[PDB]
């Protein structure tokens, strides 16, 4: 047991909670565990692809109501308002499930090799993983034997995907703590709805608005709930306004208080409670991080001198460079990290000074040209003029001028979109020239800045990709002037025109005051993914429930469907017949635009009032809790960055 | 010229920028100005009532399109979908205008008495006031002579009302300061809209969604703006979804990015700019206050010793107690404030120590019973038992039990809302007893805590007034069992139930966590008044413009009206025919619920595309600027209070 290997393992554990068990580093036969751990970590791309394949299977499964015998077979894609995604047959679904299940089974039960026996079977996460895998295997076996109330696999495989990502696991734990305070503010919100309905039920008792809308307290409470979202504001109290113009005062007060006071109060409480959960998690994670780093320091210094020498600190680096979960470190970066690590400036790292290792590792990002091989070409009299001009401030001025000319060429080309293909070639030739100029621009930039220096920053790598993607398509259209099924097609021409448009957005980066706002938007999406992924997983669960409950009520032969608001508004294509169909239907309810049409219509098709619990719970869980959390993220991101420049 | 009088005037100026001119305190004949200033300030209630009456005249004026000769006379209130507020005849309008104009003219030109001659005519605010008064007088004279393109008096009197209140003027100044940054963010929003519209127009060129919705670039931009409002989300791209389910991805991306990113960025920018404006205004006002207080202190101390004695300070107190714009101060409050002001504890107030006078004045609010006159009654064994019981914690428990019994009685009474008046008498008697026992509670509370100590708090006064208002109504209903036109009416019974339900709301204060939120809302309402008044004035201006432009297009005989979205949705009662009608029509656009129905319909009635400039500018000015500001205020208040409790 080499102490440096254990120190590297402890550093890997300190970077994030994922790693080797703590109690096996000093245990005998540790290398046999490290080897299997490295082998397991070499296949993380395969594991992630398998998990995404399991997640994306719900989109391609035949709906459960098709497993029965409807009067027309559901291959009639127009009768049920289905569309555009194929269904997997029995053989295809069976083989896909078998392959994915085998890979998942290998992934789940492999940690037992480097975790021993008792440690694997005493972890709650491993226990729930094994339980989910066993449930999925039993479901697959039952399905194979049949070829049953309902198919439970869709829910299970979504759960497996959620717990397979560390960020998705963390979000659910945080939401668990919020559940106490969130339920508290829902009771206050519920009391406001309950009493406001009581006032409106007795006020409009014998009036015209109580004989058609507020027929009973349940009807009143139902209508006052929708009014709280301002989805039917003028519609609901037309009869009250037609019989008395003073009745509008009550509804004006209710909407104003409901929207500005109550709705904003929920957002403030949700964000405040969630922000408290970060403090508990971050402090706990950081406290664990420093404990692991401190323990690693003790292993390295067996002499108890208190500090590590230069070579000993270096020897740690090549031991921790075998891990793929740690930032890449070069050979010359070894001194760079040690130079930056030293805070007391004594050629030695201290115990409390060593606790800033993980932050130090991924902070260097610096440092030399391959065009310096021949000094008779690069160092020329005319070369300096080119070198001066490319680095001159007018270089951007010239490129901006070219972009403006390109902008003029694009807008005039889009104007002649109804003309035939006879006059499109002259503009194609002009666009052909514009493609190579930008390639010439980026190639010239490589000649001056170098190759490796040109590739260091991540933003330029995106510019490298988009420049090459658009030029190969542009030149492919020109080198093939005869008729083709891939270059003269209407779809290909449209894609070409869009590509040049997304090139023109670069002009918007010239405005510094606008460029800052775009940069904030770009840097926010990576940090918003775990919360956006949770919303996607919640939609997946709700989509599976919607298909199983509201399966085939929207047909071309239903009689009660054409009397509902769904048919009158021509929303028949937004149903819960498919998984893709229900995935975009839940997006329409996500934005709360005409959202009560589906809630009203599916209540009539099911014929029961219990069906509205599907939509009420979706609004409460997703709109009020998850979307309000995402909204609060965008505000806090802008508020901190905006105030930063004035400081 | 008594120096204490000038010191009191300077303190009045320090409290707020409204007061006597600075350069007349040392000028000769100062008392002749102070007397007129006090006389002017004694009539502030009359001035405020006159200003509010002038503002409220727009609601009672006959619309200008009625001044012409429509085919039916507009006394037929149903033909034009008018309703419920009377029109002032020529004589009534003339006399009301004369009275208001006379009072306003007296108010405007009275300051010239205590401001001299040259000072009055060199102030920009006074010049604007005089110009507005002259314009209003000219309009009144022209109207009298006639009995003309249009009447300008509505806008002028709205402006007069706006500039007659300091808070509205401050809000306007801050908005003028913000205008540049608001335009800066609007330009980026417009660029985003234009780019998205270009992409959508080109990409759906020859598709079914481009032959019915995106017919041209202007129509595409219009529909993309409405979609950014998310008022027609599923409707706009139904043809695209019907021809290709993958087309929904573009619209999903547009809606998500637009709404979240752009809306929250605009809100953040507006809030940041307004906070900067608040910082500037507060800094300037505080600097002016300190300068005025320093000048007053310099005036008081003519001996240049550096500190003021006690008697001189008390003399300042009863010299400044003559102003009605300053907080009330009693006799012992003189010594109380003198003791509280002393920070160095030396029986003397210092130069910088005196600058904390305005804050100290309205901070005492303390300090004794009138029931102590007879010690043979108040001091008794049973009296002691009652005093112990009322102040005991079980007093609240018993009152809560009584209120719960009242809740049961009220709910069972409301259950039998369809029954006749024969069985309502027992419940009327029960609620009669409830009202009297509540009055007994209030009287006993007065008896135990005293009279003045009971009247010190404000919520206690509110409880007193509401209890008396409900009990007088209950007893008036009970003592008249025979048929009456005021006590057996259904409206009276409904009012009684509504009054009782608020008493039933008193129980909501028992929950501490809900009581904190309610108190936060209650203390938030006063601080939001200037912004709500600014929104109200903007709504008044827009209503006047809408009545002037969209006057009588909504009739019962129009042919192009029944083909519009206004008639199909049965929104015909929400038009711009009246001032009351337009005032509630603008509220429907305020909440952005089905808001494009009016924008679509009036474009067809006017027959021009310029009419949408009325609705777009309303959305930009009101929804994106003022309502966002109110929302930001609510969020920041809730956040600060919340974070205050965990601290
Ligand atoms: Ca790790
Ligand atoms: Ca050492
Ligand atoms: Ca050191
Ligand atoms: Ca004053
Ligand atoms: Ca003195
Ligand atoms: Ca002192």
């Amino acid at each position: 047991g080499t102490p440096f290997q254990k120190a590297a393992a402890l550093v890997d554990l300190a970077e994030d909670g994922i790693g080797l068990p703590v109690e096996i580093l000093d245990q005998s036969s540790f290398g046999e565990s490290a080897r299997y751990y490295f082998i397991f970590t070499r296949l993380d791309l395969i594991w992630s692809l398998n998990y995404f394949a399991l997640l994306f299977l719900n989109f391609f499964e035949q709906p459960l109501w098709c497993e029965k015998n409807p009067k027309p077979s559901c291959k009639d894609r127009d009768y049920y308002y289905l569309g555009e995604l194929p269904y997997l047959t029995n053989a295809e679904s069976i083989i896909y499930e078998v392959i994915t299940l085998a890979i998942l089974l290998v992934h789940t039960f492999f940690p037992i090799s480097y975790e021993g026996s008792r440690i694997f079977w005493t972890s709650r996460l491993n226990l729930v993983k094994v339980a989910c895998v066993v449930i999925l295997f039993v479901d697959v076996l039952v399905d194979f034997l049949y070829l049953l109330p309902f198919r439970i696999a869709p829910y299970v495989r979504v759960i497996i995907f959620i717990l397979s990502i560390r960020e998705l696991r963390d979000t659910l734990v945080l939401l668990s703590g919020m559940l106490g305070t969130y339920l508290n503010i829902l009771a206050l919100w519920m009391l406001f709805l309950l009493f406001a309905s009581w006032i409106a039920f007795v006020m409009f008792e014998a009036t015209q608005q109580g004989l058609t809308v507020f027929t009973s307290y349940g009807a009143t409470l139902y209508q006052m709930f929708i009014l709280f979202t301002t989805s039917n504001n003028p519609d609901v109290w037309i009869p009250a306004y037609k019989s008395s113009r003073w009745s509008s005062v009550f509804f004006v007060l209710y909407v104003l208080i409901g929207v500005y006071f109550v709705t904003n109060l929920i957002l403030a409480v949700v964000y405040d409670s969630f922000k408290e959960q970060l403090a508990k998690q971050v402090s706990g994670m950081d406290q664990m991080k420093r404990r692991m780093l401190e323990k690693a320091f003790g292993l390295i210094d067996s002499d108890k001198n208190g500090e590590i020498d230069k070579n000993q600190c270096i020897k740690l680096f090549e031991q921790l460079t075998n891990y793929r979960t740690l930032p890449k470190i070069s050979k010359e970066e070894f001194g760079l990290i040690f130079d930056e690590l030293d805070d007391t400036r004594d050629f030695k790292i201290n115990k409390d000074e060593f606790a800033d290792l993980c932050q130090a590792i991924a902070l260097r990002f610096q440092k030399p040209s391959l065009f310096e091989h021949f000094p008779q070409i690069y160092h020329s009299a005319l070369s300096q003029q080119l070198r001066a001009f490319v680095r001159s401030p007018n270089f951007g001025y010239a490129i901006s001028f070219i972009l403006i000319i390109n902008f003029i060429a694009v807008v005039v080309e889009t104007t002649l979109a109804i003309e035939e293909s006879s006059a499109q070639k002259p503009w194609q030739v002009a666009e052909f020239v514009f493609g190579w100029i930008y390639v010439l621009e980026m190639a010239l930039k490589i000649y001056t800045y170098g190759f490796e220096n040109y590739w260091r920053e991540g933003a330029n790598r995106f510019d490298f990709l988009v420049t090459w993607v658009i030029v190969i398509g542009e030149t492919a259209t020109f080198i093939t002037p005869d008729e083709n099924t891939f270059f003269s097609n209407g779809a290909w021409i449209r894609y070409l025109l869009l590509a040049r448009m997304l090139r023109l957005i670069r002009l918007l980066m010239n405005v510094q005051r606008y460029r800052a706002f775009i940069a904030t938007f770009i840097t926010l999406i990576p940090s918003l993914m775990p919360y956006l992924g949770t919303i996607f997983c919640v939609l997946c669960i709700y989509c599976s429930i919607g298909v199983q409950v509201f399966g085939g009520l929207v047909n071309a032969g239903n009689k009660k469907l054409f009397e509902t608001e769904l048919a009158e508004d021509d929303y028949l294509l937004f149903n819960f017949n498919d998984y893709p169909n229900g995935m975009v239907t839940l997006f329409n309810l996500l934005v709360m635009g005409n959202w009560q049409v589906w809630m009203e219509s599916y209540k009539d098709l099911t014929g029961t009032w219990w069906s509205i619990t599907y939509f009420v719970s979706f609004y409460v869980i997703t709109i009020l809790l998850l979307l309000n959390l995402v909204v609060a993220f965008v505000l806090e991101a802008f508020f901190t960055e905006l105030d930063l420049e004035e400081e």
